[PDB]
């Protein structure tokens, strides 16, 4: 397992497994691809779905933000104690994966018209994680478990990046706002948030956050 | 049983999971929620996203119809023989929800307007399955490796339902032709296909497809 992500220079789809890398220790290899790479054509037409990112562990080339985030989850043990913790788990990373969709929608496709309402409906699209939290050892471990799990590393970027668009989004929620304290200061995952490498990404590819 | 499903009178996100249950030989209840049920809102509210389907496998109660599939695919041995295999699996599933999104977003929100725009994409959108299967045994067998996936129940339904929206799509796409008569032709799968519980389902809620 030497890892390559294949990407756009944004953090977008590939920071939460990049944050999991990072906090777990793994090496891994950034290919950058430029929008003069992606004209060209030949990388996406190689491409399974035509999209990035693309990574590479050892021989095996996946696709789908997802898939590899659940393949370093099972690979790396950070995918719940049983079956009904893995089951609890991809629960929330669906979750996570809905709002991002509806994130991704807004920032692309109409972020100045569309912020009111998707900020107006926003405390109901966090609720439920807190509630997980509240449910989950009164929410001083994980999202599930005792141990991190893939889904933390996913969630932790998704709240992020709200903090973003709605400044104070968490103030509501102490269970969240802790969670994302506790996570952000793991001190390999700290080290990682306040590197250039992150830091100097865009969170998308449009400008805007 | 220890399986309840819990959702609208419709095939939609449970017609893959169903599929999985009964070619599997699992017993499952379904609950059906009405329209009228649904807008008096105390079942919603008590929905960890506030969307349908909801899973009881005994007291684990589930929600994301993709968490369901992983999760009968890992208690039944439907996630390939070994870790490389499992990822391919999720790479598939990933495939087939993302083309699913975007079907379900013509079907209730733009299927007169955008119907044949999503048409002449389509083979483009099928056509990476179409791959998977030309390099797994030539087409011969499964999505991924020499058994059944959750991924495999999954993207039948998708063929399914396209081969109702765009009759024909499949000539483009052999593999995917002998795919659909191969798996619909497992005697269990056969006869639930064939049964009532299946046919007098319409595939969507709002007399589209
Ligand atoms: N289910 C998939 C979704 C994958 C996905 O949505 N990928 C998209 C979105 S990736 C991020 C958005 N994007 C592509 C816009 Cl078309 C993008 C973002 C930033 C840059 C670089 C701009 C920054 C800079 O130049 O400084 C270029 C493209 C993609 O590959 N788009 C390109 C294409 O389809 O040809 C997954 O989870 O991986
Ligand atoms: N990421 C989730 C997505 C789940 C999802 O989108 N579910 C929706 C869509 S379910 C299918 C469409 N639908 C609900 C739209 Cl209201 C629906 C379909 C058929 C009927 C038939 C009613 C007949 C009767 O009442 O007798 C009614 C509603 C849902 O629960 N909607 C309800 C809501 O948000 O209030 C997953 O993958 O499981
Ligand atoms: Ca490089
Ligand atoms: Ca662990
Ligand atoms: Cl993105
Ligand atoms: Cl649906």
């Amino acid at each position: 397992p030497p890892y390559t992500v294949v990407y756009f220079p944004v953090r977008g789809r590939c920071a939460a497994l990049r944050m999991l890398l990072a906090d777990q220790g793994q090496s891994w290899k950034e290919e950058v691809v430029t929008v003069e790479t992606w004209q060209e054509g030949s990388l996406k037409a190689s491409c399974l779905y035509g999209q990035l990112p693309k990574f590479q562990d050892g021989d095996l080339t996946l696709y789908q933000s997802n898939t590899i985030l659940r393949h370093l989850g099972r690979t790396l043990g950070l995918y719940g104690k049983d079956q009904q913790e893995a089951a609890l788990v991809d629960m929330v990373n669906d979750g996570v994966e809905d709002l991002r969709c509806k994130y991704v929608s807004l920032i692309y496709t109409n972020y100045e018209v569309g912020k009111d309402d998707y900020v107006k409906a926003l405390p109901g699209q966090l609720k439920p994680f807190e509630t997980l939290l509240s449910q989950n050892q009164g929410g001083k471990t994980f999202i599930v478990g005792d141990q991190i799990s893939f889904a933390d590393y996913n969630l932790l970027d998704l709240l992020l990046i709200h903090e973003v668009l709605a400044p104070g989004c968490l103030d509501a929620f102490p269970l969240l706002s802790a969670y994302v304290g506790r996570l952000s200061a793991r001190p390999k995952l700290k080290a990682f948030l306040a590197s250039p490498e992150y830091v100097n990404l865009p969170i998308n590819g449009n400008g805007k956050q």
